[PDB]
């Protein structure tokens, strides 16, 4: 039995393993350039955030959260209430100069209504949660780094994600455009599918992971720190079945790397 | 990137296969394969075909078959059941101990297909479309049938590589008892990944008959998985192409390599 996103919240809510918020962003203008030009200015205020598409000055204000799972990374994750069943995702290298960006929407009803086996002969993607990446660096931040970019480091990991003590998944990184998960313990006890994800390094052993999902509409991004063995990020649903009140919540575990799989 | 039809897949199976020779031990046998109910169905074996008739909804017929032996004294029949809609029926029949396993799979209909996996959820419906019942036996007239194939756990937690031909290439990861994922390494399918509904049971020592049912591209894969040999032998069955028209039934064979165990603590 699979379950609607706001059962998969409630589930994760008590003794998760997430991180606590920092307020080390307030106060801080931050703007996000990347080559297509200005894209994001972001304003810092604790809890919030101010946002302003470059170009327009238009924007909004959301609840944000902020979190560092390692030093000089910040993850900044809100809704954008400006638009449908959206959700924008920012991981920012302060020392660097750099940023990605994870813009992700959830389907209409009308989309999930085209069955897989008519996708397939379409050629539609079998998820019709969408993604949009962005890679850029911060505005006035001499000499940036490297963008950030795909990365081939996790493929071939069999990794266990213990987000609370009832909580429990693991992942297999199949392969660049797919993984399996399934659900060791939880409220999804039992259940497992193949996604379609997408792979960042944005440091050494420290990965990005974003995942879109095709049965329950379901977008999952996180940051995965090997040395730490921990990770720290979210997922954004609707919370219920009815394509209306969306969920966005924390979620972190203590990861560890169960074994490695090469094929000859 | 890309999923393909199943007719697609049997023609990247088809050359240079892994599989194995048919074999004629039955013909001129008739077995009997009874269940704890009463009489299932009754099969006559000739050369390439078998005819059968079945107990319950009085009715019979005949059709082409494969009879394979993967393992001395285990035959493993699969034939198209031409009295149904979109049915295949194969049978695993232990002649040593006297014991049957039948799967009658059946492909869905194209409306039942249109059912996308979201309503599927909120009907509490099964997210694959494809039908399998399956039926455990003893063999009519054989002295003394040892115990009755029944579920299994023993494949849980295996990773293994499937190499079916030089050009094709799986691996499975035997998930749960519910579930499997599986990978094209290399092939016409390669990169692909999903995981899919499936079923175990244990046939003998170190030898399982596997049974998946898929989500995307209807299917239904049948399959003894030999470990003590590291080989295997058995059926896929879906439409040729996307129309609900022509069936596409191939036989399968691969070298089994299992890559890790995993426990999870
Ligand atoms: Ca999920
Ligand atoms: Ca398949």
């Amino acid at each position: 039995v699979f379950i609607q996103v706001g059962a998969l919240a409630d589930g994760f809510a008590p003794e998760a393993n997430t991180l606590a918020p920092v307020d080390a962003l307030v106060g801080r203008t931050l703007a996000l350039e990347d080559a297509s030009g200005a894209w994001r200015v972001h304003t810092f205020e604790p809890g919030a955030l101010q946002w302003r598409d470059a170009a327009t000055d238009t924007g909004g204000r959301a609840p944000c959260r902020v979190t560092r799972l390692r030093d000089g990374l910040y993850f900044v994750d809100y809704i954008d209430t400006t638009a449908r069943a959206t959700s924008v995702s920012l991981v920012i290298d302060l020392d660097n100069g750099v940023w990605t960006s994870v813009v992700g929407t959830l389907p209409t009803e009308a989309d999930t209504r085209i069955d897989a086996f008519t996708r397939v002969a379409r050629g539609l993607p079998l998820t019709a949660v969408d993604a949009q990446f962005r890679h850029g660096t911060l505005g006035g931040h001499a000499r940036p780094g490297p963008l950030h970019a795909p990365t081939r480091e996790l493929i071939g990991k069999r990794t266990m994600y213990r987000y609370s003590p009832t909580e429990c998944y693991e992942h297999i990184y199949l392969n660049e455009n797919f993984y399996a998960w399934q659900c060791l313990q939880g409220v999804e006890g039992g259940l497992a599918d193949v996604d379609r994800c997408h792979y960042f390094k944005m440091a050494d052993e420290l990965y990005l992971f974003v995942w879109r999902e095709k049965v329950v509409p379901t977008l999952g991004v996180v940051l995965i720190d090997l040395a730490q063995r921990k990770t720290d990020g979210k997922i954004f649903g609707y919370q219920g079945g009815d394509f209306g009140t969306l969920s966005n919540f924390q979620i972190g575990a203590y990861a560890q790397v169960l074994n490695e799989t090469v094929h000859p």
